[PDB]
């Protein structure tokens, strides 16, 4: 889920990058 500077840079990234653009584009 998260960490701090070594799982939530790339859990955020890699699961979180995918997901604010084509799943909910609140923009």
């Amino acid at each position: 889920k998260k960490l701090s500077i070594y799982e939530r840079v790339a859990l955020f990234g890699v699961l979180g990058a995918a997901l604010i653009g084509a799943i909910a584009p609140k923009k």
